[PDB]
């Protein structure tokens, strides 16, 4: 199972042909699970879920999708509210692959796309696993913007290597995870003209009149499926206090908190994360 | 595996011979786990952990101990701070059975005894699983006393069947669990002259000069082992806001919250509870 | 000052004709302040702000409105979501008196009504002072229904004097405020047939399909004016954890919390509440 | 009023001789109030309460003390836990001036010092006003070290003008408070050798074995006097979640929260803070 063995592409229509890059594994398995990645600079499905895909492939039919703007997926230079924009694309891909009701596993930005999909097409989404997710999260104590949001903005404005490193350092509890190779790899992926076009579009998307579609904490009370919320106690991007509204309003919600863990739950606690997801999703 | 097959007794010394009733199962298993029960009227090891012991016996060497004052254990009429009182007894039993460092699984009152043991004899306690526990819990939002504490006091003052039922009803999310047979069984166990002597002692123990030993939320920052905190989102005795200090101060803490679940986690979510404990305790 | 001196009346149109009774004072003064009372059984504008109306009249033009269903206003037998129903009546009173943009003061149901008016009729509302308010509260930690809400529900089903007293005691921190006179007085008011019809018309408006209008926590981020939230630390009806989302989302919010104070701030801490309200509004 | 007019000095004994510098005003007035300043780099009693000392002097006998390490008091090269070290110096100033039981006002480090004195010298303290205070705070949701605490740490390691400005900006909500004059002034003060020795003596007292004396959250339940906590909703140094345990455990506590206010309450909301402080203390 490698980057290349599992690669796949598809074309879907969101206001015009939209290419989605993805990964696929565990092809003989009965149950299909879609993984949606978080959203830093140079982020993608594979670097996000490499400690997870192989483990999840033993039980599930795994589809880890680069979200428009990321990975090898169209970096259009214009889009609306991002989570909606990405759910629409995901809807297209479901329809194509002929997926029915699937369970979604997304962290951070991915979790917001997950939840947005789930509200917009209720019948198509099953159980949710959400790791330090945006959208449905609202920090009741932490002044916004947070440290992690600020460090990302700083990089969006001045995309230096020093700025990227500062950002990656608040991604994790154990800062030893931030190596030279990691910073170099993300910086290269992130400093392309295409990726910066994507970065510009996301930036402009915030002023759109549709901002309310990002405020999912107002809406998750409508969710009917079981939802597993997963947070690192030391998340500095989407802090723990932002889990409360969701935990309170979602009827069949569950919360699991890991001490000594930051924003990258699926990396820093990859083993417990894996087991937790597999078990919550019924073991396949 | 029945009440009677698993019964066992021992005599230990806490300021004089103290008899402890207990249960034992999975006797050929390598790892030993001690279960400590919650503390209502007429509560004991077996009625507390009947949906759990057999499942846990497949993996672990299980010891579910009636805490002095409960079950078939000495109902002295005088004691100090209860958690300390019960840890001392547990220390005696460990020493006797020759247990070394063991993992403790206790809910409510049991969790407080668990934590108190763990602070008082560091070397003897391993991983902790704590369900809606007293002691280390401190409700930052809920006015004290809570609904559940009030309903217990009411029964302590006027031990009627109507009072007991009212208490049991705030024990759970699904109130259908409170049946006629359950109320009758607890009321009979609880209305004996011995049990009321125990109830009187607990009551007097609160005025003791040692009250500070019940305030474990001040102390859990000293815990070094992994701790799994488990709460029902609808706990009306020890509410969710009382988990925050513990989650924050214990270095290797984890929190899992179940929506649609009250104070009796091991009953209302017995299946998920079981798997969670087994996995956290290393599968044996 | 007194009831009949201040007493006054109006007749507006909410899906028909609606009699609102109010109380007027400080007609000399330069700034108009609307008061809105709490929604307990047998509650009305005058007995609610009895310790507040005089003091405020020395600074402002006071209008203490009896909300539909209470006091001497029309107690109809059905209505929709109550706050919006009470905001429609008040908007009606507004245009009838050529009121401009006015500050609003309201505890409990009154607070919910105020917020809802402030959201429905934006040009018409200014500085708001909400004491333990409904609607815009969402108890992030407290299991619903809360203990105070259950007592009220208990009284609607069974409107005895005992059930009312049980409710009134859960209302305050210092229980000596609950004098037998007080109970007699509210219970006299509450047990008329017209009162119980409002009590029943209300309790089934909960089931409307416009329930969402009561979930104001979802909306207050749109509020533009300074809002001051006051809460009693020991409020067992709308607990302190209910204030969080609003403190967070209302741009110009402020929170004051009184320890040793329950659900009736304007009563249990009348002085501090008065002085604080007078200053927040502008000395007038 | 001014520096040298109010200026004053003393010489007490903390494990030797200790020069404390203070500021006196309102000697006419009947009630004595101690002020204790914040602990930023180059901070001192006068510049801290510059917008507060005059107004308070029209009501009380004001004593604004420079804490050991700050302003014109002895900046020694080592000490133990700092609050307790500062409370010992102040108790010394107390007996030297035949002070009785006095109210104490202190933000940040000052608040921590005040609380600690109030716990060490119980007979000597009265009503307390703490603005975003240290020690007695514990951030239940915010990962430590916070963002403001990191900037400070950053300056100690590298005391440039840029690092100081970065710190001062994280101090306030309205950044226009951070004038280049202001930076120049603090940086002039902070970069002397005697200042940096205090800055370094402090930063290594953290490692003492008396660290526990700084964990005041563990103790405040013992406080008997009325305490008013004031906090800025957007405080990025000691965030709002830090106020919870104290609001909960201090019997006669009160909390006021300002939106659009950071870590310097006495500055960003000087008027409200003054009026609120004057009233809480008794008009004097």
């Amino acid at each position: 199972l490698t980057f290349e063995s599992t690669s796949r592409f598809a074309e879907v229509d969101v206001d015009g042909p939209l290419k989605l890059h993805y990964h696929e594994a565990g092809v003989g398995n009965d149950q299909t699970v879609v993984l949606l990645h978080g959203g830093g600079p140079g982020a993608a499905s594979w670097t996000n879920f490499s400690r997870n895909i192989a483990v999840l492939a033993r039980h599930f039919h795994v589809l880890a999708v680069d979200q428009p703007g990321y990975g090898h997926s169209d970096k259009r230079a214009e889009h609306g509210q991002f989570n909606r924009y990405a759910a629409m694309a995901l809807k297209g891909l479901f329809d194509q692959l002929g997926l029915g009701r699937v369970p979604l596993v997304g962290n951070s930005l991915g979790g917001g796309t997950a939840v947005r999909f789930a509200l917009d097409y209720p019948a198509r989404a099953g159980r949710l696993v959400l790791m330090g997710p945006g959208g449905l999260s609202i920090n009741l104590f932490a002044p916004d913007p947070t440290e992690g949001v600020k460090r990302l903005s700083k990089f969006s404005v001045a995309p230096t290597r020093e700025n990227l490193e500062a950002f990656l350092r608040v991604m994790v509890y154990d800062k030893n995870l931030i190596t030279p190779e990691l910073v170099d790899q993300r910086f290269a992926l992130a400093s392309t003209p295409e990726s910066l076009t994507a970065t510009r579009a996301m930036g402009k998307s915030f002023a759109g009149a549709d901002f309310e579609a990002g405020m999912m904490w107002r809406e998750v009370y409508r969710l009917r499926q079981p939802v597993l919320l997963i947070w690192g106690r030391e998340d500095r991007v989407n802090p723990l206090d932002g889990a409360l509204v969701a935990l309170k309003t979602i009827p069949r919600a569950q919360l699991h908190v890991f001490g000594q863990c930051g924003h990258w739950v699926q990396v820093e606690k990859f083993d417990e994360f894996n087991k937790l997801t597999i078990e919550f999703l019924g073991g396949g």
